[PDB]
């Protein structure tokens, strides 16, 4: 009854060579819930925006995805609206009034019916965030949207799921999320317990530390997976609604010139924007798990791999390059911690970045860990 929630990126199919990952590559039986990412919202009409129509519609992307339920009827196939690239301003604008919310709600219902989805994952990042086109009134109005969506889903009578991806920083929770009311309306809370550190922070660190490190201070003091999930509990979310995010990727850094200190918290060349782009994801500061293991784990690797004794995460470095991530050891530790705490399950960003080709060893090594632990785990009643 535990969840293994797998986010699927629709843009992964455009990755070159062995990086190419499509619908056919999803290891469906390893997941209980799979989420097609992303659709968006229109700026002008507050309707569902199909972001890659040639792929999603013309090449039958949405339907290929949902029709996987024929072979795997026990699995839920939903769609995510929002995501980082979508921005937050269109969503703050959409929830501003009742009329615009209901226009979106109607569009959502039409979309879900048309492409046979089992429900919707809300990924607005984030309500109430000034840095993301939000404002104070987003907190109330995001709740209104969620309540209105739930009632519409009930009226359709198909038992659709409604979930949300959420941050874990206290200031983000205060600005955007009525926790008790939201957790009541939602089937699951997908906590984005990653990207907690990165180039934007101005120092090298692992991005999903489980526990606090000595160097964690001020805003970073409770910015770890354990304290972050505890925060969601303390604000009123039941343990059996919380799903813990696991990143299948690393946040990389370019160290400052002449810096021979590779410890956690060491200064970086922030202007570089992060570590150099990897060949398949081609993104500064962002390396897929398979891009990391093919570099760090090889027999003649010149990378030095270390372990965060407090955060329970691996990091590795070579020359000016430094990356923090998750490996089988850290993932296993998090799986046991999830069961220890009694949370609803595990979530991954994203399934397309596991070692699905088995370049470094066994195929889909990370998702197999999530499946192994969660499938043998019974979610206890709310604490
Ligand atoms: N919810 C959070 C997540 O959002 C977040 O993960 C991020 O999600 C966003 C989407 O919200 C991702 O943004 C996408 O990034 C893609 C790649 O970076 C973009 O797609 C590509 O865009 C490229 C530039 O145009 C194209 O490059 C071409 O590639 C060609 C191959 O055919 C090549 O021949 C050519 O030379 C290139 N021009 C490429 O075609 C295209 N697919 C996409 O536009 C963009 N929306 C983001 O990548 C991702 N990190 C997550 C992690 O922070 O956290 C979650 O909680
Ligand atoms: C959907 O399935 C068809 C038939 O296998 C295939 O031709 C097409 O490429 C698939 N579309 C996507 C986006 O995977
Ligand atoms: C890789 O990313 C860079 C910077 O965004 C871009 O200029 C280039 O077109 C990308 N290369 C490929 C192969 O897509």
């Amino acid at each position: 009854r535990a969840r293994v929630v797998c986010y699927f990126s629709n843009w992964a199919v455009y990755r070159p060579g062995v990086g190419r990952y499509g619908i056919e590559d999803i290891p469906v039986d390893m997941c209980t819930h799979i989420i097609y990412s992303f659709i968006g919202v229109t700026e002008d009409t507050q309707q569902v925006l199909i972001i890659d129509p040639e792929l999603d519609v013309d090449k039958n992307g949405f339907k290929n995805f949902t029709s996987l339920r024929s072979k795997h009827p026990g699995v839920k196939f939903t769609v995510a609206v929002g995501g980082w690239a979508e921005g937050g301003s269109k969503y703050s604008k959409m929830v501003a009034a009742k009329s615009t919310r209901m226009a979106f709600v109607r569009s959502v219902v039409d979309f879900l019916n048309k492409y046979n989805f089992d429900g919707l994952d809300l990924d607005w990042e984030y309500p109430g965030a000034a840095d993301r086109g939000g404002s104070f009134s987003d907190k109330d109005k995001f709740l209104y949207l969620v309540q209105e969506l739930r009632r519409a889903f009930i009226r359709e009578g198909k038992g659709w799921e409604l979930t949300a991806a959420v941050p874990l920083a206290n200031f983000r929770l205060m600005e955007g999320y009525h926790v008790p009311e939201l957790c009541q309306e939602l089937d699951a809370i997908h906590v984005m317990s990653y990207d907690l550190r990165g180039n934007w922070a101005g120092f090298a660190d692992v991005h999903s530390p489980l526990y606090k490190r000595p160097h964690d201070q001020w805003a970073y003091e409770k910015l770890n997976v354990n304290d972050g999930l505890q925060l969601w509990e303390d604000k009123g979310c039941p343990t059996n609604k919380l799903v813990v995010g696991i990143p299948f990727y690393g946040r990389s850094f370019t160290l400052s010139s002449g810096n021979n200190n590779y410890n956690l918290g060491t200064y970086i060349n922030k202007e570089a924007g992060g570590g150099d782009p990897a060949p398949y994801t081609n993104a500064t500061g962002f390396w897929a798990y398979y891009e990391i293991c093919t570099e760090v784990d090889t027999a003649d690797s010149k990378w030095t791999k270390k372990w965060d004794e407090h955060g329970k995460c691996p990091y590795a470095y070579k020359g000016t390059q430094w990356v923090g991530y998750e490996d089988p050891r850290s993932v296993e530790i998090k799986m046991n911690w999830i069961k220890e705490k009694g949370y609803l399950g595990a979530m991954t960003w994203a399934i397309d970045m596991d070692d699905f080709q088995g370049l470094c060893g066994e195929k889909n090594i990370l998702i197999k860990l999530l499946h192994k632990h969660m499938s043998a785990y019974t979610v206890p009643p709310p604490r």
